[PDB]
């Protein structure tokens, strides 16, 4: 956490 979490 979509950075790619």
């Amino acid at each position: 956490x979509v950075x790619x979490x």
